[PDB]
């Protein structure tokens, strides 16, 4: 197992755009395209992240393709960040692709209320960071993939994505 075997497993594949779990609008391997409710907007932003007009659909290398962007720039983004590089830095490489999940489904904004786990995932102290995790906006909304995910940061195992 790797980050992109990871993602692909929560994200899924899909080749026209659809809207995600929050209503927004998103292409391919979970590849936000718009907070709009206009499609159009979305067809726009489209055409402009893949370079052709695209008519709301993408070929399975197009999808690829923007996943390795985006993983890249999730990565990035916490090496970028004074409060997240730390903590990435501390941990091993398991519990790493954890971490690069979260801010790929939230960004950085979104994790900004994880002060706290943060602190505890820097201590090791797993059992804890695991249940400090799971009270959050985040778990009650996507339950399934933020056990699967918690899983991962309380055990530096693959355990919770063997099963798919
Ligand atoms: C739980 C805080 C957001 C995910 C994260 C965890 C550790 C390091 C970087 C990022």
């Amino acid at each position: 197992m790797n980050i992109f075997e990871m993602l692909r497993i929560d994200e899924g594949l899909r080749l026209k755009i659809y809207k995600d779990t929050e209503g927004y609008y998103t292409i391919g391997i979970g590849h936000l395209l718009t907070k709009s409710p206009s499609l159009n907007a979305a067809k726009s932003e489209l055409d402009k992240a893949i370079g052709r007009n695209c008519n709301g659909v993408i070929t399975k290398d197009e999808a690829e393709k923007l996943f390795n962007q985006d993983v890249d720039a999730a990565v990035r983004g916490i090496l970028r960040n004074a409060k997240l590089k730390p903590v990435y830095d501390s941990l091993d490489a398991v519990r790493r692709c954890a971490a690069i999940n979260m801010v790929f489904q939230m960004g950085e904004t979104g994790v900004a209320g994880f002060t706290n786990s943060l602190r505890m995932l820097q201590q090791k102290r797993w059992d804890e960071a695991a249940v400090n995790l799971a009270k959050s906006r985040w778990y009650n909304q996507t339950p399934n993939r933020a056990k699967r995910v918690i899983t991962t940061f309380r055990t530096g195992t693959w355990d919770a994505y063997k099963n798919l």
